[PDB]
């Protein structure tokens, strides 16, 4: 029953998920002057050409796009990786207000949404299975302002009347992820969890340095979506994201100088 509201936020997941308070928790802050550049981080390697994604779901936290990941169709490779990681689903996390939303922050802004693109390591042979290894995932994030429309996030943006409810699902078949990315590849990157419950901390972050920009058209229709189900009480789907947690100690590297 964890959610985002006052009674079931991130206040009371540690209650059922008591890794909450645990040594490698997500989002955090990236202090960008404090993050050190690493040269012996490679390039990004992103192959999203052979993708199938197959459908989009309103999960009552987010929606989902989701894609077939029994082969080897759309990997992330490279950066701060030494293995291939297979894309399994895309989601977003945005605010109510266009000066809110992110999970990560940098030097502490927020931005209007983050994108988390979700890719397991085929080395434990299913996304289960790498749940349970402390590099069984590689989440690429990629934030998003406020200004002129993205094309490639469109598709998305027409789908959402269909799947406005917790449960709903509709057909997503031929999506190019490679329409949400920036320019640059240039990231930072650091170990972390899932940033919602169970919270396991199985995450490689990867968190590209170059915002997307979106349209506030765009945006507002993410904000129609609802939590709850059909036929319940209407509750925006707004505010979906977990605040920054503490570091502890961890480093932050950059692919760039
Ligand atoms: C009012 C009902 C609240 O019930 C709950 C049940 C579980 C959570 S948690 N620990 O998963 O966030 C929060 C509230
Ligand atoms: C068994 C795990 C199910 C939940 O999977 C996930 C996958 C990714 C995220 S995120 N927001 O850190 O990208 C959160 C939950
Ligand atoms: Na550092
Ligand atoms: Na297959
Ligand atoms: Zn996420």
């Amino acid at each position: 029953h964890w959610g985002y509201g006052k009674h079931n936020g991130p206040e009371h997941w540690h209650k059922d998920f008591p890794i909450a308070k645990g040594e490698r928790q997500s989002p955090v802050d990236i202090d960008t002057h404090t993050a050190k550049y690493d040269p012996s981080l490679k390039p990004l390697s992103v192959s999203y050409d052979q993708a199938t994604s197959l459908r989009i779901l309103n999960n009552g936290h987010a929606f989902n796009v989701e894609f077939d990941d029994s082969q080897d169709k759309a990997v992330l490779k490279g950066g701060p990786l030494d293995g291939t990681y297979r894309l399994i689903q895309f989601h977003f996390h945005w605010g109510s207000l266009d000066g809110q939303g992110s999970e990560h922050t940098v030097d502490k802004k927020k931005y209007a949404a983050e994108l988390h693109l979700v890719h397991w390591n085929t080395k434990y042979g299913d996304f289960g299975k790498a749940v349970q290894q402390p590099d069984g995932l590689a989440v690429l994030g990629i934030f998003l302002k406020v200004g002129s429309a993205k094309p490639g996030l469109q598709k998305v943006v027409d789908v959402l009347d269909s799947i406005k409810t917790k449960g709903k699902s509709a057909d997503f078949t031929n999506f190019d992820p490679r329409g949400l990315l920036p320019e640059s590849l240039d990231y930072w990157t650091y170990p972390g969890s899932l940033t919602t419950p169970p919270l396991l901390e199985c995450v490689t972050w990867i968190v590209l340095k170059e915002p997307i920009s979106v349209s506030s058209e765009q945006v507002l229709k993410f904000r129609k979506l609802n939590f709850n189900g059909e036929g319940e009480p209407e509750e925006l789907m707004v505010d979906n994201w977990r605040p920054a947690q503490p570091l502890k100690n961890r480093q932050i590297k950059a692919s760039f100088k």
